[PDB]
């Protein structure tokens, strides 16, 4: 048996002094990066004056030949609105997908111009891109109804001539402007004109981010065939005067990442070597493009091996991009220059600013990392660029600098920095096709500056173009971009030639972070501190984590019954690693049923003393526990990895979630709890195995901070991390009498629930076990004669709907994560993928290819993607489902498992293609994705089928179309919605988490209504109000007044005002996402009245919160509701057989204690979902206007929208 963590994440090679200096700068504070860059970029007064004069001359030329674009001229000629221009270009795009030119012209003449364009996949799938072209602004989703109206209007107004102009315009841009050519031969033919003027070329076969092995093979043969064509055309011109190629490493392997470094060096490197050998034989340049920040240092390992490989000697064409917007850039250049000296290869170094800025900001915020790997002020990147250019110009004997820029100020500064001596091969400039030719026609040639420029030339069909094209249009439209400002009349030439080096030097704090971009720690501002993660791409982090993880594995972890009086004796057994039962993780002593009953009595005796600790001090304990967990995160990771079968990434997220619960409930307490919000009493917290620290901590922390002593009963599978969490909470100041730990199985849970002094239960787990607890509690009443509160958060049958406008690569990534992360052992995991029929085959092929790149095994290796299932019984239950489906004829795709999995309990990720959604009965808690197909016109029926399971936890939708978003999100019934992203997000206070139906009672964990359920009188949560009044409530109040029920009419009006139905908030979070929180009606509420006035109060509460009702017909109160307004009657039904008329979404009960007990038992016997029941006596209804609390009669819905899904971030376009 291998030692734990002995092979966790060894580096590709020992890290040299130069490599370690790169890693040290990864997230260096911006105020530390800039001073040395300012010093390096400083030039003399004479040079700065000459550079400004050169830059002014270049800018005056650019503005003096500036002409209006063809799109702007078309919009002007036909007086088009912006939406009309966008819709016209979408139509033109679709028309050009008809190959036969004469067939297209006939369709235009006889069908399109004749009105009905709809008759002949949305036309507007790519409207976000055309929106950038027409308006310069990026919209994340498409208003397809606005575009359809605009297209009808413009065709009916202008007819065939405008369509003809649109087609011809789109044909030029897509064939000549967006790309240099559709094929490499076409691009080579079009390059002759500018090569005669002194330009050179580097061709990019458009392609990146391979999803499957087949994709990577395709990109490889594209590169290989382009090298042949370029080399044949080069015909011996060499690497400086002749053309070259650019490649992206992510195109050549589907798992290009630090986590898969061994596969990268074993599988990707030989492919790059084979391409480089061919480039060497033709003597052309081969450049490795730079991608995301977490790929930089990995790419250096490939560069090093290739430059030391003797088979490539004699050739100086290997090239490499370095991004000046990155904090590591000068240290990367130090490494490359030294490698060039060691190898004797004159490495071609392309200095760029960088293409992924928006995405790097979002990623660092999501991951809770210390800082960004890029600058946050645009002028900092400019200073970085000039400083790095000085370093390169001092090293032209050993490297070939290539200065890629469209900024005339940058260009002029480098041109003068380089001085008077020049020869071809010393250095060059570079620009992008369709962006830089105007500027460099003022540079190339003996009549200008006599400096060469290489054009980066994209090659590809309309299809393969999207990702690259959006990045260019974002660059072109960003407020901070030179190419945008040059065309801004409000921007003077003096502003354009301002020297960024001197502007930065003169700022009061050199290198200060952008004022409007929050560090990841500060996402929530003054409310609370964000939890911090760990960068698993940082070699220093991986080295220290390896040591900490190994040390965690040497510890003698235990879990004991920790009563208020001290540890208790009991039956003891080992806890085994689910991925390898030979790995003993620790020992657990389980609680006897007698000691569990004893613990509740000790909790009851201690309850007054803990309630007396003021809320601010209880919240301070939670904050101290969060600090302790943050500091102990590496050790906690090691325990979670080995006890619960989690990967390192998933364990980090788990510990972050626990920290966030602690800080969120602390802050909510400080905002709400006062002397009149008395605790319930001892609360039993029963938790699941699959989030063994986060959900465990969240329930206990909420109960404790609300003033309740807690009996903590963790899942029998994962007691060790629970015991450590209790240890941390007690260290933080929670008294032993206020938090007792009771390990064991469901018997211990049931004994606690049944104990007489148990005042409340918090349950997270399976729906079937929640139903047993509901039945136990139906026997019971509080000393005040009211039901024992139960929060029961249960399973899901979670769907994702994908239409023909979604991007397959995005979909497949979010499906692989949502369905198979943690081996599908997330309550939020994707269970049913619904694919529109027209794209289903392509997406399924891509999904299956991505499935086969996953690594399944014991999770103490960074390279492992999917770990084990928790037990042999879980495995048996999952496989029985797979075999039942397999026996019914359903197609089943499974990864093959390595033999080393035999010592643990593993289930391979599985795809099952279903015929109907009713083929599924219950939640299958494992790595099993079901796939169904649907026709577009059946979308509404499909949402019905998803709702018809009775679950309502997480739900995903992938679409670009606003009409479809509005339709689906208005009809789906689930607690957590996700648009154009994965569905496993539960960020505390950002996506408050929890569902409806068979998925939960609410209120949501990590949301503002949670603490109020754990006290006898609920406070008013922050931001909890609504100015909207339910109109049926208003009609009912008028009816009450007409009947003479004046006091009840006033109570009804008061309920209408007090209701928070219609609350609609946006919660603070990371950039590039919109996180929304709304209060809706729950549904149909069962009313069990005893008196006429009680019925009127119950009806008012239910209607004020937007619900319909079913009224118990055995009440005999039918005569009390005569002559209702039709609007109210529509919401009212009478029920003789409650079980026939469900499912209900809650219940209101009136009666004395024994009537409430009898009704509670009858309600618990109803089939289906657990009901949140509220009960009151007739006297309580008369005395207390809040006898029925309106908090529990609305339904919380969280929605998370990825607003960067279209390829960039519109808001950050105006941030520089
Ligand atoms: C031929 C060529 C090849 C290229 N290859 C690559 C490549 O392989 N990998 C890659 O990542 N990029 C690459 N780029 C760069 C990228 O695609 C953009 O073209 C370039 O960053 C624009 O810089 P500029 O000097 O033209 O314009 P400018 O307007 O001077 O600079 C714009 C740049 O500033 C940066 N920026 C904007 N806002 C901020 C901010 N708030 N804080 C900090 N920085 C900010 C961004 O990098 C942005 O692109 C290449 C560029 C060219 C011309
Ligand atoms: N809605 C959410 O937020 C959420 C979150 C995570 C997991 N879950 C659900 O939890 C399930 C997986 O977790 P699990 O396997 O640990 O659930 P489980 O129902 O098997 O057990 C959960 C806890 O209940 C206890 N238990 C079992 N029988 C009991 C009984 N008769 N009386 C009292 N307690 C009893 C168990 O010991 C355990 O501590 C999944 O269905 C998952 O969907 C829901
Ligand atoms: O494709 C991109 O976004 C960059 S890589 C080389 C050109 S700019
Ligand atoms: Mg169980």
């Amino acid at each position: 048996a291998p030692a734990p963590f002995a092979d966790f994440a060894p580096p590709v090679r020992p890290q040299s002094t130069l490599r370690r200096a790169i890693t040290a700068a990864y997230r260096r504070p911006e105020t530390e990066c800039l001073p040395p860059l300012v010093e390096a970029a400083t030039q003399s007064k004479e040079i700065r004056d000459a550079a400004a004069s050169t830059a002014r001359k270049l800018i005056e030329a650019l503005r003096g030949k500036h002409s209006g674009s063809g799109v702007e001229g078309l919009v002007q000629e036909y007086s088009l609105s912006s939406q009309e221009g966008v819709a016209l270009m979408c139509l033109a795009e679709a028309l050009l997908r008809i190959p036969d030119t004469a067939t297209r012209d006939a369709l235009i003449r006889d069908k399109i111009a004749d009105g009905n364009w709809k008759s002949h996949r949305s036309l507007f799938v790519n409207a976000a891109t055309w929106g950038l072209v027409v308006t310069g602004k990026l919209t994340s989703t498409v208003n397809d109804r606005s575009l359809a109206a605009a297209l009808t209007r413009l065709i009916s107004r202008c007819g065939e001539p405008v369509i003809r102009r649109g087609v011809d315009m789109a044909m030029r841009m897509m064939g000549e402007q967006f790309v240099t050519g559709e094929t490499i031969r076409e691009a080579l033919k079009r390059s002759k004109e500018l090569e005669e003027k002194g330009f050179s070329y580097s061709y990019d076969m458009l392609g990146e981010a391979a999803t499957t092995a087949a994709d990577a093979e395709r990109y490889y043969r594209d590169y290989e065939s382009a090298i042949h064509a370029i080399g044949k055309a080069s015909a011996g011109r060499g690497i400086y005067e002749g053309p070259g190629i650019s490649i992206k490493l992510s195109a050549l392997h589907p798992r290009y990442s630090r986590a898969q470094a061994a596969r990268v060096m074993g599988e990707l490197l030989p492919r790059v070597k084979a391409l480089a050998l061919l480039a060497k034989n033709y003597d052309i340049g081969l450049n490795i493009d730079a991608e995301e920040a977490d790929r930089l240092e990995l790419s250096l390992d490939l560069l090093e091996v290739l430059c030391l490989d003797g088979d490539l000697s004699g050739w100086n064409g290997m090239g490499f991009v370095v991004q000046a917007y990155g904090k590591r850039c000068p240290f990367v250049l130090d490494f490359i220059i030294d490698l060039a000296r060691r190898s004797g290869r004159r490495i071609m170094v392309r200095l760029v600013k960088g293409a992924y800025w928006d995405a790097e900001i979002k990623r660092a915020q999501l991951d809770g990392l210390a800082d960004f790997p890029v600058f946050t002020r645009k002028i900092h990147t400019d200073v970085s660029y000039i400083a790095c250019a000085a370093k390169l110009l001092a090293a032209t004997d050993v490297v070939f600098p290539q200065f890629a820029t469209h900024n005339a100020q940058t260009l002029a500064a480098i041109y003068h920095m380089a001085g008077k001596d020049f020869h071809v091969g010393k250095y060059e400039f570079q620009c992008l096709h369709g962006m830089g030719e105007p500027l460099y026609e003022e540079v190339v040639g003996r009549g200008k500056l006599d400096r060469p420029c290489r054009i980066y030339a994209p090659v590809g069909t309309h299809e393969t173009l999207l990702a690259y094209l959006v990045r260019r249009l974002l660059e072109n439209g960003a407020n901070s971009s030179f190419v945008h400002r040059i065309n801004d009349p409000k921007v003077s030439i003096d502003e354009l030639i301002a020297d960024p080096v001197e502007v930065v030097r003169a700022m009061p704090v050199v290198g200060a972070k952008h004022d409007r971009i929050a560090l990841p720690a500060e996402l929530f501002g003054d409310a609370r501190t964000n939890s911090a993660g760990l960068d698993l791409s940082n070699e220093e982090t991986l080295a220290s984590l390896t040591e900490a993880l190994r040390e965690s594995a040497a510890m003698k972890w235990t879990a004991l019954p920790q009563l208020a009086t001290g540890p208790a004796a009991g039956e003891t057994r080992t806890v085994l690693n689910p991925g390898d039962h030979r790995d003993v993780v620790g020992s657990v002593t389980e609680t006897s049923e007698e000691d569990a009953r004893r613990a509740v009595r000790l909790a009851a005796d201690a309850a007054p003393d803990w309630a007396a600790v003021p809320p601010s001090e209880r919240a301070a304990c939670l904050d101290r526990a969060a600090e302790l967990m943050q500091a102990r995160m590496p050790t906690l990771l090691g325990l979670i990895i080995r006890e619960a079968g989690k990967s390192a990434l998933n364990a980090i997220a788990e510990v972050r979630e626990a920290i966030d619960f602690l800080r969120y409930y602390a802050e909510q307490t400080r905002r709400t709890l006062g002397p009149g919000h008395g605790p319930l009493g001892p609360i039993v917290c029963i938790s699941p195995w699959n989030f063994p620290l986060a959900i465990f901590t969240g329930q206990i922390a909420a109960a404790l901070v609300a003033g309740n002593p807690v009996l903590a009963k963790p899942a029998e599978e994962t007691p060790l991390i629970a015991a450590e969490g209790v240890r941390i909470l007690r260290e933080a100041g929670i008294p032993a009498s206020a938090l007792q730990l009771l390990p064991g199985d469901g018997r211990v849970g049931a004994a606690l629930v049944a104990a007489a002094e148990t005042a409340g239960v918090m349950f997270t787990g399976s729906t079937e076990v929640a139903r047993l607890i509901q039945a136990q509690l139906a026997d019971r009443l509080s000393p005040a004669g009211r039901p024992i509160p139960l929060i029961a958060e249960t399973g899901g049958q979670n769907a994702m709907i994908v239409d023909s406008s979604a991007l397959a690569e995005q979909v497949v990534g979010d499906v692989i994560t949502s369905a198979f992360d943690s081996a599908g052992q997330r309550c939020s995991a994707l269970r049913v993928l619904c694919l529109q029929e027209d794209v289903a085959d392509r997406i399924l092929t891509m999904l299956k290819g991505a499935l086969h790149e996953l690594h399944i095994g014991r999770t103490d290796r960074l390279s492992v993607d999917v770990g084990p299932v928790i037990t042999s019984e879980a495995k048996d239950n999952i496989e029985k489902h797979i075999e039942r489906m397999r026996g019914l004829g359903r197609k089943v795709e499974q990864i093959g498992l390595a033999s080393e999995t035999g010592v643990g309990t593993f289930v391979p990720p599985t795809i099952i293609e279903l015929e109907k959604l009713s083929d599924l009965q219950r939640e299958v808690f494992g790595p099993v994705l079901h796939v169904i197909r649907y026709r577009r016109d059946d979308l509404d029926r499909l949402v019905d089928d998803v709702n018809a399971t009775g679950y309502g936890l997480t739900f995903g939708l992938h679409t670009r179309l606003d009409e479809t978003i509005a339709h689906v999100t208005s009809r789906i019934k689930a607690g957590n919605l996700y648009i154009n992203r994965n569905i496993i997000g539960a960020v505390v206070g950002v996506q408050p988490f929890g569902g409806r139906g068979l998925s939960g009672t609410g209120p949501k964990a990590g949301g503002p209504l949670y603490l109020g359920r754990l006290v006898t009188t609920a406070p008013v949560p922050p931001q909890h109000s609504s100015v909207h009044t339910d109109p049926v409530l208003l009609d009912f109040a008028k009816w009450l007044d007409g009947k003479g029920a004046r006091a009840e009419a006033e109570a009804a009006r008061n309920a209408g005002s007090s209701s928070a139905l219609g609350l609609d908030l946006e919660l603070p979070g990371p950039v590039g996402e919109r996180n929304l929180y709304t209060l809706h009606a729950r549904g149909r509420i069962l009313l069990v009245p005893a008196t006429e006035s009680g019925l009127y109060h119950q009806l008012a509460a239910a209607l004020a919160t937007g619900n319909s009702v079913a009224i118990d017909a055995a009440s005999g109160l039918q005569a009390s509701l005569k002559n209702l307004p039709q609007t109210v009657g529509l919401r009212v039904s009478w029920s003789k057989d409650w079980a026939a008329d469900g499912p209900f979404a809650g219940a209101l009960v009136e009666g004395d204690a024994e009537r409430i007990r009898a009704v509670n038992k009858a309600i618990a016997a109803l089939p289906g979902p657990l009901l949140l029941v509220q009960a009151a006596s007739s006297g309580e209804i008369a005395r207390n206007p809040d006898a029925y609390c309106l908090n529990w009669l609305v339904e919380e819905v969280s929605a998370s929208i990825n607003t960067a899904a279209a390829g960039g971030n519109a808001s950050l376009m105006a941030i520089g």
